[PDB]
């Protein structure tokens, strides 16, 4: 299977699945940027910093491969809005569960503002590798 990607947006700092790439441009400065179309509107995003390989769901049977200090894309639901953004695992309370669903609790620290939330596996994706 081929590489899929996600891009970070300058509007909200959240990551969105990239559908396709349209063109590119070089800045006076030398930074390279890329015009990205999102799946589901259109943006210039820095290649080095704001585009990476798509995060990957964790299945309950493999919840053990998530550790502290791991970087994860987290579904951060609030008021109304819901953003997928980066946080790091600070701590894990492992639960008693089978392959069907994971009741482990992952305390994450969101990178942007250092706020803290407790998430289920269902609201986190790991990074490749
Ligand atoms: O590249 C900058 C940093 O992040 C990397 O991940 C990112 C990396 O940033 C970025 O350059 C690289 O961009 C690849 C973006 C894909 C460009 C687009 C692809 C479809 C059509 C061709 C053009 O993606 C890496 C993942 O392949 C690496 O994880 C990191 O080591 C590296 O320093
Ligand atoms: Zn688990």
């Amino acid at each position: 299977a081929d590489l899929a990607f996600e891009a970070k947006s300058a509007r909200d700092y959240a990551w969105y699945d990239v559908s396709s790439f349209l063109t590119y441009r070089v800045l006076r400065t030398g930074e390279l940027e890329v015009r990205v179309r999102f799946s589901g509107h259109d943006e210039w995003v820095n290649v080095k910093t704001s585009v990476r390989e798509r995060s990957i769901p964790v299945e309950p049977s493999e919840c053990g491969r998530v550790n502290v200090g791991d970087l994860l894309l987290c579904f951060q639901e609030r008021e109304d809005q819901a953003l997928y953004c980066d946080g790091h695992v600070l701590n894990i309370k492992r639960g008693i569960h089978d392959h069907a669903r994971c009741n482990c609790v992952f305390l994450v620290r969101y990178e942007l503002d250092n706020t803290e939330e407790s998430l289920g596996l269902e609201r986190i994706c790991r990074r490749p590798e």
